[PDB]
């Protein structure tokens, strides 16, 4: 679930819910925040539900 997987060392974020939703919206980082803001768990997690 998408509080858990998140990794505030590397998303200069500090909510899940605005990490995630960051990375299922068009800004500078859509589904590569998914990668990059979440384990492995939470990135295909989010890379299946990130649409710009």
């Amino acid at each position: 679930n998408p509080e858990d997987w998140f990794t505030p060392d590397t998303c200069a974020y500090g909510d899940s819910n605005t990490a995630w939703t960051t990375c299922t919206t068009p800004g500078q980082t859509c589904y590569t925040c998914c990668s990059s803001c979440f384990d492995v768990v939470g990135e295909q997690a989010c890379q299946m539900s990130a649409q710009c």
